[PDB]
Formats: structure tokens, C-alpha cells, sequence
């Protein structure tokens, strides 16, 4: 036989003269049918808006967003089956790490899309010019890549410190063990020191953070707006076009700004060029502009590269080179951001960027409020767990309020798709749609 030493928080809850079970048949099945339509529910979202749905930069926010919460519905059905034996896990000790994990990484993984989110439309407000040149749908799947592998980063720690514990009634407990690798000279002091490391670095980077961001970037933006429509009802700015000073301060700094929109600065690389310059000298002021965001897109390598499209541009041919452009790699790979421009081409007439006002912003409001309803009773009771070391009064309400908590952040991943739908009529449609086709084919 062997024998862990473990924390005080750990012993009182490994003692508290009989093995038979009580079994909470109510929580089983409350916690059966939570698993069934989590998986039916985000499972026809994914694919509603990731197959018979245009695809957007917004969309794949919601795409990636939908397939956290179908992995955390996935470990659900395995809790079902832990209250169903009374307590008790009892799938070996490698699953009970793994199990564990899930919860965690659509924890840190719905924090940072949160994030994401809040601040795609931050940018896409705050510096337009830069936005409407880079903002493309393959950048929106590459974001999310990093995010998940730091998704992943963050919660190595609680798969390493997860442990299955024996008690003294024939339960088997899955839960923390911070004394099962490298415990210093004072258990007492690492007990302490790296629980309190656990629960407060949980509830910055994955809630306190997002909340911060999320309405940091939610200012920004309104402020920007009441400008902006300020400018639009001045009769001067009618046909004024790619604005940068709605910030305000100088424009000297220019060629240092992040998210740069330096347009003076491509100007001089345009003349500077001996491809570009009468090209430029030949089209009118709305057509330079067009000019101006190719150069911003591909740089100034790629535009001379395009020798027959700059010949008919130069010749006012504009019909025979949107033919001519619609068949390049740059508008294959980039629909939305080049079909701008070889249309302003065409017609000669400039389409606002910041005339287009955001989408979704129902459904991000709501997820948000149902984000903010089930993480936020959990990291209250959590941090309290962490406390709880040197407070020995606080114990018996911790056993009582975070199974409850904990469940309900459970629930956060069938809330998320009625509220898709609520939220987006599109999405809505899109479902009926799909749903008559399926029942019709039957019949
Ligand atoms: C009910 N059991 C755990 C409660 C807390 C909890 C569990 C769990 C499983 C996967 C992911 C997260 C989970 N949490 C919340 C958390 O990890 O912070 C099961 S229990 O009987 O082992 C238990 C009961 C009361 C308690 F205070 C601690 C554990
Ligand atoms: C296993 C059961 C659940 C399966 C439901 C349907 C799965 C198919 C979902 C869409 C697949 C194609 C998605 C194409 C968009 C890619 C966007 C992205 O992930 O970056
Ligand atoms: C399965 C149990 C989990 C349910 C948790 C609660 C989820 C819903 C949370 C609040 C949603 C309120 C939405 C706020 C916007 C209201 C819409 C409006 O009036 O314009």
C-alpha cells in the first residue's frame, strides 16, 4: 500500500462509516439532459453557420466559439455518470486529468474569443483605413489558432495538479492534489502559496481581464461614433475619403502608429516607382484612392506586378480590367477587400468603409451578459477556496455553494446556441430553411 500526504483543505473533505451511496437522482438527470441538447444544439449550429452560411470574419468568431462549448457538453455526459454512482469517479486516474482539462481550456478559450471579439470591432471602428485593407477572414482564422495553443498553455498546470483521491467512505474524489509534484520543505506554505497562484491567475487572464476589455473597448467605440456623426451632417465633409484624424492630436506620427494608415508615406513609394506614377497621373481622385489601398494590400511590388491591369487602367478601358483583375490570386484569396476596388474602378464612384455599420452586436451583447451570469458566481466562490487555507470558518460554505456554481458554468454551454438564435435572425432563417428541406425529403 502507499500514502500522499495532502492539503487541510483536502483531509476534511476525505473525511466526512458506511459505503453505501445516496444518490441524487434529480441532479442526474438535470445534468442527463444538459448533455443531450448541448450536443444536438451546438452541434446544428456549427453546422448552420459554418456550412449553409456566407462566411465572414464575425462568423468564424461565433465558429470557434460553438466548438469550445461542444467539447465542454462532451466531458458533461461523464459527469452524469460520476453523480449516478454517488459521488464517485471511477475511470481510472489518466481520464480524470483529461476530463478535468475540458472544463479549463473552453474556460480560457471563451475568455480570449470574448477578447478577440471586442477588440475586431474596436479596430474596425477606431482606425477604418487600416481596417477595410487587412481585416480578411484568413486573419481571423489565424488569430484563433494562437489563441487555442495559449488555450492549451494555461491549463497544462491544472492537468499536472489534478489527482484521484481515496476517501474513507469507498469514494473516489477527482479534484486538486497541489502536493503531488515538487512540494517544498513547508507543505503548509505551498499549499497555500500555489492555490492562491491558481485561483487568482484564473479569474484575472479569464475573467477579470476580458471584463476589462471588453468594456475599455465598448467606450472607444460610442465616443467614436458621436464624432463621427458629427462630421457626417457638416456639409464640407460630404466627399471626403480615407480619414485618419478623427482620434485627433498631430499627424506627425504617422510612420510609428500600430495598425499603421500612413497614406502620405505610399504616395511617395508610388511616384518614386517608375510602374505606378503615370498610372496615378491618369486617374481621376476617386480612382487614386482605389490605387492607394492596392498598394496598402499587396505592397508596391505586387500593383507593378499587375502590367496589363495598369495598362488598361491608364487607358480608361475600365470594364476590360475588372475582367482582367477578377481573375488573380488577389482577389481569389480576398474577395470582400478587393472587390471594393475593382468596382470603384468600374463605376468611379467611392463606397464609405465607415458607413457600414457593425453586425452581431445583439449577439455578442447577450453571450456576454449569459458570460458574465455563470463565470462570475464561480470565480466569487473559487477565490474563496483559495482563502479558505488560512480561514477555517469559510469551509463549510464552500462545500455548499461551488458544486452548484461550478454546474452552472456547465450550463453556459446550452445558453450560448438558444441565445444564437434569439439574438440573429439570419441564423434563424437559415435553420427553418435547412429543417423544412430535411423534413421534406422524407416526405
Ligand atoms: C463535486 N466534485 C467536484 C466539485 C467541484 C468541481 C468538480 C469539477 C470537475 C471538472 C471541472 C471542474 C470541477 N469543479 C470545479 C473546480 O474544479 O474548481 C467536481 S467533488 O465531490 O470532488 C467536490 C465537492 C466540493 C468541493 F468543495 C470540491 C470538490
Ligand atoms: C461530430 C458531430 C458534429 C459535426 C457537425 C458538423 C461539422 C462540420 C462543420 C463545418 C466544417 C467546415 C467549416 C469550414 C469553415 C472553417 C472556419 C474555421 O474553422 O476557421
Ligand atoms: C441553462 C441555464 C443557464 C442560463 C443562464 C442565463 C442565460 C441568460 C442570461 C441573460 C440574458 C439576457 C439578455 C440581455 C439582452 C436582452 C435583449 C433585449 O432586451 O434587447
Amino acid at each position: 500500500a502507499t500514502l500522499k500526504p495532502l492539503c487541510p483543505i483536502l483531509e476534511q473533505m476525505s473525511r466526512l462509516a458506511t459505503s453505501i451511496r445516496y444518490i441524487d437522482h434529480a441532479a442526474v438527470l438535470l445534468h442527463g439532459l444538459a448533455s443531450l441538447l448541448g450536443l444536438v444544439e451546438n452541434g446544428v449550429i456549427l453546422f448552420v453557420v459554418g456550412c449553409r452560411m456566407r462566411q465572414t470574419v464575425v462568423t468564424t468568431w461565433v465558429l470557434h466559439l460553438a466548438l469550445s462549448d461542444l467539447l465542454a457538453s462532451a466531458s458533461l455526459p461523464f459527469f452524469t455518470y460520476f453523480l449516478a454512482v454517488g459521488h464517485s469517479w471511477e475511470l481510472g486516474t489518466t481520464f480524470c486529468k483529461l476530463h478535468s482539462s475540458i472544463f479549463f481550456l473552453n474556460m480560457f478559450a471563451s475568455g480570449f474569443l470574448l477578447s478577440a471579439i471586442s477588440l475586431d470591432r474596436c479596430l474596425q471602428v477606431v482606425r477604418p483605413v487600416w481596417a477595410q485593407n487587412h481585416r480578411t477572414v484568413a486573419a481571423a482564422h489565424k488569430v484563433c489558432l494562437v489563441l487555442w495553443a495559449l488555450a492549451v498553455l494555461n491549463t497544462v498546470p491544472y492537468f499536472v495538479f489534478r489527482d484521484t483521491i481515496s476517501r474513507l467512505d469507498g469514494r473516489i474524489m477527482c479534484y486538486y492534489n497541489v502536493l503531488l509534484l515538487n512540494p517544498g520543505p513547508d507543505r503548509d506554505a505551498t499549499c497555500n502559496s500555489r492555490q492562491a497562484a491558481l485561483a487568482v491567475s484564473k479569474f484575472l487572464l479569464a475573467f477579470l481581464v476580458p471584463l476589462a476589455i471588453i468594456a475599455s473597448s465598448h467606450a472607444a467605440v460610442s465616443l467614436r461614433l458621436q464624432h463621427r456623426a458629427d462630421l457626417g451632417l457638416q456639409h464640407r465633409n460630404i466627399f471626403e475619403m480615407l480619414r485618419i484624424d478623427e482620434g485627433g492630436g498631430s499627424g506627425g506620427d504617422e510612420a510609428e502608429k500600430l495598425f499603421n494608415q500612413d497614406v502620405d508615406a505610399a504616395v511617395r513609394g508610388i511616384l518614386r516607382n517608375a510602374k505606378l506614377k503615370p498610372v496615378y497621373d491618369s486617374l481621376d481622385a476617386v480612382r487614386r484612392a482605389a490605387l492607394i489601398n492596392m498598394v496598402f494590400q499587396m505592397g508596391e511590388t505586387g500593383v507593378a506586378g499587375f502590367t496589363n491591369s495598369l495598362r488598361m487602367l491608364q487607358q480608361k478601358r475600365w470594364d476590360e480590367a475588372a475582367v482582367n483583375l477578377a481573375k488573380s490570386r488577389w482577389y481569389n484569396q480576398t474577395p470582400n477587400r478587393a472587390k471594393r476596388v475593382i468596382t470603384t474602378f468600374r463605376t468611379g464612384t467611392w463606397d464609405a468603409y465607415r458607413r457600414r455599420p457593425g453586425r452581431f452586436v445583439r449577439l455578442v451583447a447577450a453571450v456576454v451578459a449569459a458570460f458574465a451570469l455563470c463565470w462570475g458566481p464561480y470565480h466569487v466562490f473559487s477565490l474563496l477556496e483559495a482563502r479558505a487555507h488560512a480561514n477555517p470558518g469559510l469551509r463549510p460554505l464552500v462545500w455548499r455553494g461551488l458544486p452548484f456554481v461550478t454546474s452552472l458554468a456547465f450550463f453556459n454551454s446550452v445558453a450560448n446556441p438558444v441565445l444564437y438564435v434569439l439574438t440573429c435572425p439570419d441564423m434563424l432563417r437559415k435553420l427553418r430553411r435547412s429543417l423544412r428541406t430535411v423534413l421534406e425529403s422524407v416526405l
